[PDB]
């Protein structure tokens, strides 16, 4: 086995369009995802047109899940400006926003009503997105994060593209044009 | 392109080395990309500036580690760093299970190292001290994970913010896009 | 980019041709994954360039592996070679030793004494100690290894990271701050 990634078996559904969708697995607690947020939105800037990406936030025990109703809180609130600084916030400023009311202050502290993210926050359709979000997880068989599902029919991740076997021998070849030279 | 490149440490740490820049790299054993770019390192530091110095500090992000950083200082105290490169190896390709004193130890010996004096440094003050002042270096430093690179006490990178990434994973997934559209 | 030098560089022994050495073990599921791709490969290599495969040993336990390559060769059955991987890693056979590995070239057409005798012949021996000896030279780490004009070395591990882009990170942090 050589590839550099799994295939999703039974492969997952789609998102009616004729998008090839990209999934990155995510959480905000995991310092390899935040170091590569930027990246990944850069790279969806000029990602192919018949491409969309989706980021699912991820809990892989019951501490996380906090994490899950955090992104989709300010997705519904109409703050996706405040994504990316849940992760500086958390990592680089060392702040601990791993439960509602320390993420309530944050979110507040941002600009954002209180009131208004609290009932959100608990609302029933953030709750389904998150069973809907660790659903998607599991369909992907996540080994951990970053973890990336694309076109629902395959699935790759930092460990799972270490090897590049074939990477290695076009590697060699430059090296051969090297000392030929 | 959208890789943060690096971060500023603060407080800036002073070099240990008088007149040195340090350069220090945080590494864990146990740590498959550490093993990984570890001849790159070494290779690299082979023809470092001559004001630059480079220091490898091992790392614990629990106490099962710490056994581990234990072992990278009592090989240097038993002056033969040439093990050093060769417990990656160990671990990582022979799958030898070196995660505590004993599995070390006998390790050590078949290397040629008395096992009694390997038994001995390892649990000598000198390196129980050294493994202290690693983990507060990489406290310091604010280490998140392994490798990681600490220069002039200012500044702290790594392959993931240095964008390691779009060799792997990222460049995947446009492989991988490619593919599903076919 | 991605590969390390190889200091100091290792002669050559094969003036006109860029030597690339390939570092395996039989019991290297890595080495096993890869060699269909290094065989198809060496098909269509530029024509100065020329593959060699060496077999590694990192401890004692390793070095009747190292043995069985060259006796394969000498016995002339190089199309044994590929199937000691499969063998090994798809059908799970225990071939780690002469006996285990000597009844299983038996059922290959090979003469079982004759195998017995070159995979002990002073010739075999003398080839495991040049191996090994190259292996020290490159300072070869782990499997698989290539080692390209005697210079380079690099790796599917290497190939799939940019460690390289990292380092130069710290060559400029260097500069940034010794201002």
């Amino acid at each position: 086995g050589a590839q550099q990634y799994v295939n999703i078996n039974p492969p997952m559904p789609s998102d009616t369009p004729g998008k090839i969708e990209v999934l990155e697995f995510f959480a905000y607690t995991c310092p390899h995802c935040a170091a590569i947020e930027p990246m990944v939105e850069d790279w969806a800037k000029t990602a192919p047109q018949d491409v969309v990406l989706k980021q699912v936030p991820i809990a892989f025990n019951a501490g996380m899940k906090p994490l899950q109703q955090l992104y989709y809180t300010l997705q519904a609130l109409e703050r996706p400006d405040l994504h990316p600084k849940v992760f500086t916030a958390i990592h680089t400023e060392r702040k601990r926003l791993f439960d509602k009311k320390a993420m309530g202050e944050w979110a507040a502290s941002q600009g954002v009503d209180r009131a208004k993210f609290d009932s959100v926050f608990d609302s029933f359709s953030v709750q389904t997105q998150v069973q809907r979000a660790s659903q998607l997880a599991e369909a992907a068989h996540i080994d951990g994060t970053p973890a990336f599902a694309v076109g629902g029919r395959y699935m790759t991740s930092p460990v799972l593209a270490g090897n590049d076997y074939a990477g290695a021998l076009k590697v060699v070849d430059q090296l051969i044009v090297q000392s030929r030279e």
